[PDB]
């Protein structure tokens, strides 16, 4: 796009603050930012806050979100749809024009691990170019396995295609399929959808821990067969809803936009790959690593 | 096919009548009928009753169906397989030759939302060319959320490929992916798998209602990531069996031939898109709309 | 590969023996063996024991497996990952060099129907070339429907691509998609992933029986929409874990590496096709038959 040539807007931190016992303000940007998705390969991504997937958002079940989008894009409108919320899409998920802001308010009344993404037509173009992320809604009553979990991380799967190519987006296999991790607590990694960072800087854990991953497959196009090598999921909550409780799964099927909370024990020191078991995607970049040490 | 050149047989209405407290007669045709699947694009479909997907069939759990197929096709045999039924496929799902009729009888002893389709080899050819549809079997004891539902519709997803091209059917991406809606009660829309009708004439509902959709992904080839923008499914029954009960899902994973009953509340006036969240398919036509008014 | 030219190593039988009330020894080979995947089409497969998928392994919940791999391949390293086990992947799923042996030990503490496969990079290459199979872990307390089942078989789905072509493995549609059956008890068929054997020598059953299938979709790349024509699954246990219990499903969604125990009644004599309902795959070979006789 001519107005995007040479544009690379520095990442802006997410802003969020609680404004009542059940209300939270959230302010994100829409911005065009170079991301290295594979070694030597820069995708000039359409992003929230300069990250793809965008920044993690976490609220409590029953929170109403007062959401502000500041469109830094010089020429393309953007918008936001959170899958967490009940809202009127033709009122509340509408476009914010270049160099403008818009504020929308809506409730998050269901617990889980929800995709969010731009809702601007063509939505496929916006998601593929990098406008996706996850919002976690914490159940008012937690999960029944909460006492057993020792450590937690968030992982997101997404695809990357040929650069802003709608033909490829609709009809082509993905060029890369990738994991990223978004921070829940200080010290957690916070990375972008690329083929390498979570291999070279693996997630960390300690021998014997029960790990929880909040996961979502944001697509745009592919389903995910989520698997952690060398373990079996003790407990899985589809879409992160506590009611949806499965046990002893080797692999979790995730639709496009599909989330889960999975929990597994790592019993031995060493490095545990984390994959989509659709191995063409795994080979095209969708392998993270978890390093488990006596530390 | 030479005998299909210029053939466009007018749609014939489904016939069905109850003949006992647990027996129902059903009579459908197999016919070759031009359907506009996208603006300007006519697919000379292989159809039941001149619709693709075919007409909706609804029976009660425990009903035995006495099924008659009248093959109006001048040259191609057709047949019918209902996924609802227990039957001998090599006896009961057999071909009916051109210009002949055949009657088969079999029980529907499980509740849910079942695909039906032609069972004539190559089955891929018959389904892709348009020989698919849904039969709903109503649970003897309803669903536990029945009292909460205010309005119901049926939606079906299917793909369309290059015209009667077996190479494309087996190896090619779909050209279109589409929703249609089939009527449950007088006044309900009854449409065909196309890219536009449910956008231009959206399904209707009223602010605050709990909506139930009986859905099925008939394929032939793709899985579906079913999602309704601006809401979360309060309750989902996999394959429409009341036992298979999930809560608070943002998106429902549907295999090829996969069904569900999903229920969600629309809280605000406006237009709610309904998608497969595999966005390449959504962009190739698989977006329906639900218009929610203070009416 | 030059060292594989003209190599066709005769299948070697699986070896397994119990060595304690909760310990079992297992010894498999890695070997290069010509398999006919379709009529006239020989794939020089990378295999365990000369079968693709490899031989069936069955242990009891709580068994520790002492596993030996003898690499007969003249030049390629191989390894083994069982999805059943808790293990350190970077210690326990490591390569065995040509003409060497390696022994690894790890527990199987969860019941179900688990994929196993080579864990040697690129893992996609190893699985696609034929290094996959299933290990069943029998629940300590069986399934709640055990008393109702009259007959059991194992079925595995896998794909075959152009011969050792990593580009095709990653980016290409499968050339064949196939079922095979592995023996649970003397007299059961034991076959390889091909387009024809289970059509020409169908599985056998008797009118009125409840059949259980232990199934797994090993991929490498595709999800499976598993369906048995002319019946509905009475009971399904996702991943073969008794807790994960669904009822009355027409079709079961299986991710890549995904397993299940499904149970269905055949009510009438005749031949029942067994498919992935993603019909492009079915047309490319993924149809088995079950012949049901008054015998
Ligand atoms: O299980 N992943 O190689
Ligand atoms: O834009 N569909 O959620
Ligand atoms: O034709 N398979 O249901
Ligand atoms: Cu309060
Ligand atoms: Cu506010
Ligand atoms: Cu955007
Ligand atoms: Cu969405
Ligand atoms: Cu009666
Ligand atoms: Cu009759
Ligand atoms: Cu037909
Ligand atoms: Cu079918
Ligand atoms: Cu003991
Ligand atoms: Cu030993
Ligand atoms: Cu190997
Ligand atoms: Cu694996």
């Amino acid at each position: 796009i001519a107005a995007h040539k040479g544009v690379n807007q520095a990442p802006v931190p997410l802003k969020m603050e609680r404004v009542g016992p059940h209300d939270v303000h959230i302010e994100m940007t829409a911005q065009i930012t170079d991301i290295e998705i594979d070694k030597g390969k820069i995708y000039k991504a359409w992003t929230f806050n300069g990250q793809a997937p965008g920044p993690l958002v976490v609220v409590n079940e029953g929170d109403t979100i007062h959401f502000t989008l500041k469109n830094m894009d010089p020429v393309v409108p953007h918008s936001m749809d959170f899958h967490a919320v009940h809202a009127s899409p033709s009122k509340d998920f509408i476009d914010v024009m270049p160099n403008k802001s818009g504020t929308f308010t809506y409730p998050a009344n269901k617990p889980g691990v929800f995709m969010y993404h731009a809702g601007t037509k063509p939505v496929l173009q916006h998601i593929a170019n990098g406008m996706h992320g996850v919002i976690i809604v914490k159940p008012k009553n937690g999960y029944p396995t909460d006492k057993e979990v020792d450590r937690e991380y968030v992982l997101i799967q997404n695809e990357w295609y040929k650069y802003n190519d709608m033909n490829d987006f609709q009809n082509g296999v993905p060029s890369y399929v990738v994991f990223s991790s978004k921070a829940l607590k200080p010290g957690d990694p916070n990375t972008n959808g690329d083929t390498f960072t979570l291999k070279e800087k693996p997630l960390l854990a300690k021998v014997g821990e029960k790990i929880r991953l909040y996961i979502n497959n944001v697509g745009p196009n592919e389903v995910s067969s989520f698997h952690v090598v060398g373990t079996v999921f003790d407990d899985v909550y589809l879409d992160g809803n506590p009611n949806n409780h499965l046990q002893g799964m080797q692999t979790v099927m995730l639709p496009a936009s599909g989330g889960a909370v999975v929990e597994f024990t790592v019993t031995r020191p060493g490095t545990y790959p984390i994959v989509t078991h659709q191995f063409n995607h795994a080979q095209k970049g969708a392998v993270a690593m978890l390093k488990v040490t006596e530390t």
